[PDB]
């Protein structure tokens, strides 16, 4: 501490690497052949990082923790920091224009120490002979993102969650034994302590989290939870059941293709499918920064088109479950909650990273093709220069530490990674209709 | 060594007459109650642990006792399997598919019991040991009540100790040391997909018929038994361990999507009411009672219909993709096909239910059993592969229907058929609307 935050270090020999639509990676990966280093690197080094006690910043707890629940320090930088309620709160920005900078920003601190990790299992585990090629395979990769708007590939029709995240167990490569394989836990399918999160030393114990539905308040019990659930928590079910209560991606799968979102649509053209909001987001002409970024913007909607806070607003609640009363019967086949729908607990389940690559992805198609549109109009103005509290870098113009601030991280290629969707500007606007139109 | 493997039950002992088959919920709430020992719950998890993990060449291991079932379909103690369709064991569109289960049932049981003993001599300190075996000799096999509504502190549901991956048991000796582990009860799983087992145990995929087209249900590409967790166009690395998607098999028994056409009928029942009339309507024979093969009457079902159903509900019975208004119960998993049903350890549960629901339904019909024209025939055939010894003749045979009429034989009961006086009311209490 300080955890200077850089983004992968950059190697002449791998010029800005891609962050790839995740199901096109892990057939990559598997599908060809048994192209498993990069897949054996993310799962060694995801599980090391999980593994990792608390005392430890660096370990997925904490790093989740950053986020939310259970809002204490990290990186010598205070918790106790309260919302618009006045509960206690974390150090992620919601509802306001700096939401997709801090997440920007929070993305790139997870992908650099899976990195870190990545290259300490190669100097611990490859034998001299594999050595570059295995490093090599580490300087390429880069955090995959969860096309959340893409049909999912047949060998389609369907929004998915990621093939990788519904598998319980992965099978990666043993360095040192060419050909031999081993099945694992998959580290991005849940994540869980060894007790129950209630319980756990102060001040790391993670309570019940009061929501709203239908008009009425609910005490969520991720307190009785030891693992990350999709839809697992249901009311008047045994608190057994809630220790783990299953990755019930069926469901979150059903949720994405009937896009059931929150927000009043009263008088508007269509309701529209999750992809098709996409593309509005994407293409929809002459908006400001303002009013793309954030629910801040124009709270009435909380014309035809969602900003991309709102959109991801509901993406968290259709992949965690969102309803943990029982609802009428004729929504029921939606019923359960869980962590993704939840602010305070949402980045302890892995799909919360994918999603968020995904976020800064449709923010940089966004930037892209609304090039000066950043934090000018009148009301985001304000906002530009907020410290993106607790994340900290090494200024070079002046030699300190300090905060990152939004305009550092404008260009998320000083962060050393791209999209393939960014490369080429005379393509993007095709490739936006190819994949969402 | 040529020692057939007599299904007797468990054995009795004097001082526990009838020991008595619970609801698998009601034990499961008592087991991890303050109040409770924890010992049976303790011991069904240890027992049924050691049985999933004991090989293939062991015929009272977990995977070769699902196996007489159906497919792979093999031997089992010395009676030839490879039964032109490849068919199990087991009986089905017959009026011998109650009794059939009923030894099935209780083999499964004796095994677990037998295993109890063996983890009680191992494990349990010396000075315990007594009160251990006292416990596995109350213990029988707890019923799924499929039918009941699920208590909340009105809904159908999977058992509570299904629904959980791990399960705390004690660690014998250590008062308030508890240890969380695998649950057995969960799913089943081999060490590879089940589709590459030394011969001759693979599995292989299964047809089954959707919407007119035939389709091959992948459980040659599964490690693990799955609720809904198989759908076509996904892949196949998926398919290894689809998952126990649960809230998904809630659903569908709250829906109750019977397969039949119910044209003409006065109401669609839900599961519950369709339980209560199959107990409660007077007037059938047994062949009408116990088997599709009788066969429609309305505004009823029989009992190997009903069971039909909520296999199809509890394992998901749409691989490929329905329209939209089916979207929500979309997947297949082991439950729904014949020839792998028994490897998900919730089969013996519901199974064991089916088993009581013929216990209630004998009581309140104790004159009909197999002695209409359509039943007869079949009262005397051998249900094999199950072995027994006839006390007449000093020799082993096979189970036959009539040995099995008083399941108090094999040294079991049901609250609900031990109190018969009450036996009406009860199904009132339970499943009248
Ligand atoms: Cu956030
Ligand atoms: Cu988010
Ligand atoms: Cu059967
Ligand atoms: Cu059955």
């Amino acid at each position: 501490s300080p955890y200077l935050i850089t983004g992968i270090p950059k190697d002449p020999k791998h010029p800005l690497p891609i962050r790839k639509d995740i199901d096109d990676w892990y057939l990559e990966q598997t599908s060809a052949g048994s192209n498993r280093i990069q897949l054996t690197l993310f799962v060694e080094a995801l599980t090391v990082i999980q593994n990792r006690p608390l005392n430890d910043q660096l370990s997925y707890f904490r790093l989740a923790g950053i986020h939310g629940a259970p809002w204490t320090e990290w990186d010598g930088v205070p918790g106790g920091q309260k919302d618009s309620k006045g509960n206690p709160t974390g150090f992620a920005v919601h509802n306001n224009y700096t939401f997709p900078t801090w997440h920007r920003v929070y993305v790139t601190l997870y992908e650099q120490v899976i990195y870190e990790a990545m290259l300490d299992f190669i100097k611990q585990n490859v034998p001299q002979n594999g050595k570059a090629d295995w490093e090599n395979e580490a300087k390429q990769w880069r955090l995959p993102y969860w096309d959340f708007a893409r049909f999912a590939r047949h060998g389609g029709d369907e929004l998915r969650l990621p093939i990788l995240v519904t598998m319980p167990m992965v099978k990666v490569l043993v360095p040192g034994q060419p050909g031999k394989q081993l099945s694992k836990p998959n580290p991005l399918y849940r994540f869980q302590m060894q007790t129950l999160m209630g319980t756990l030393e102060r001040p790391y114990a993670i309570t019940s989290q009061k929501t709203e539905e239908h008009g009425w308040s609910f005490d969520l019990p991720f307190d009785k939870c030891q693992s990350t659930t999709k839809y697992g928590l249901l009311e008047n079910y045994n608190a057994d059941v809630w220790a783990d209560g299953g990755q019930n991606w069926l469901r979150a799968n059903l949720a994405l293709n009937e896009h059931p979102w929150y927000q009043n649509l009263d008088g508007w053209d269509s309701v529209p499918t999750l992809q098709d909001m996409t593309f509005r987001l994407l293409t929809t002409g002459g908006l400001n920064w303002g009013e793309f970024s954030s629910t801040r913007y124009d709270d009435k909607k909380e014309k035809n088109w969602m900003n991309l806070e709102a959109i991801h607003n509901n993406v968290h609640n259709w992949v965690g479950g969102f309803m943990f009363s029982r609802p009428g019967r004729h929504d029921l086949k939606l019923w359960g909650a869980g962590h993704m729908s939840s602010v305070p607990v949402a980045a302890y389940d892995p799909i919360f990273w994918l999603h968020h690559c995904n976020i800064d992805r449709l923010t940089a198609i966004w930037q892209t093709v609304n090039s000066g549109s950043w934090f000018n109009d009148d009301k985001s103005k304000v906002s530009k220069d907020d410290d993106l509290r607790p994340f900290h870098r090494f200024c070079e113009k002046t030699r300190k530490v300090v905060f990152f601030r939004s305009d550092d991280v404008k260009d998320w290629r000083s962060l050393n990674y791209d999209y393939a969707i960014t490369k080429d500007a005379s393509r993007i606007r095709k490739e936006i209709s190819d994949l969402y139109g």
